[PDB]
């Protein structure tokens, strides 16, 4: 049973490993960081507004990945 906590603020580390989860679960590489990257925060910005904005809430992908629900 794997279970995180965090609050609002907190709650960008949970924000931040879940891309790591993905990321990694498709086996992408480790090369130098691209220029493209800077077009990518248009996605970005969707979280960071619901976060922001407090308007997030909490969710889980797997039972076995390491889960964390947020906490208001």
């Amino acid at each position: 049973m794997d279970r995180i906590f965090m609050t609002r603020t907190e709650a960008l580390e949970f924000l931040l490993k879940a891309h790591q989860t993905a990321v990694d679960k498709i086996g992408h590489p480790s090369h130098k960081q691209t220029p493209a990257d800077h077009a990518a925060i248009e996605a970005l910005d969707r979280l960071l507004l619901d976060v922001r904005a407090r308007r997030v809430d909490q969710f889980q992908i797997n039972a076995s990945a390491a889960q964390i629900i947020v906490t208001d």
